[PDB]
């Protein structure tokens, strides 16, 4: 689809079986994900946004589903403000910007 | 022009007659630029992000031009790691995700 953005780029995900909503973030280098639970082995890695840096649990080669389109790659999971899709996902999505 | 997102999507803004690199971030609500000394009025606010919040001024109804693409609206001056195009200017420029 093409998006406009007089309103959040916010669509559905899902992520090991479960549906969410997330942020599409072309600022985001990495998807960063809020509390929750995942199946998988995890590392714990650092992070850093516009107001410092977080620790997160670093979930590889994890499957996700982005308004219908299929990704595999790394998560982050930890206290981040909100649910954003960066672009080591939107890139496998084929998702571009356009003016 | 037609953006991928292999890497981070860098592109020249003149401001203030200077010319500056930012970010077309569609996870931005708002512009936050580097630390600058814009003439005029302005008011304090505080954003918030993956690590916390940073206190920036707002200066409202500013020429920004991106890609030979004008605009005006508000931006964001403060201890921003990096310049982020919000979606305040970006829906001015007419930009749009595509998947
Ligand atoms: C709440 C939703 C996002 C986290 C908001 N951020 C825009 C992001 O695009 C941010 C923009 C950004 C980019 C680089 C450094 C600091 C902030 N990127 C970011 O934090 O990404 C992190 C995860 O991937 C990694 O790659 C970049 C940092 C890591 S932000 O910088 O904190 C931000 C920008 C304008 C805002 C605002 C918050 O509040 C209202 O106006």
């Amino acid at each position: 689809p093409q998006i406009t953005l007089w309103k959040r780029p916010l669509v559905t995900i899902k992520i090991g079986g479960q549906l969410k909503e997330a942020l599409l973030d072309t600022g985001a280098d990495d998807t960063v994900l809020e509390e929750m639970n995942l199946p998988g082995r995890w590392k714990p890695k650092m992070i850093g946004g516009i107001g410092g840096f977080i620790k997160v649990r670093q979930y590889d080669q994890i499957l996700i589903e982005i308004c219908g389109h299929k990704a595999i790659g790394t998560v982050l999971v930890g206290p981040t403000p909100v649910n954003v899709i960066g672009r080591n996902l939107l890139t496998q999505i084929g998702c571009t910007l356009n003016f």
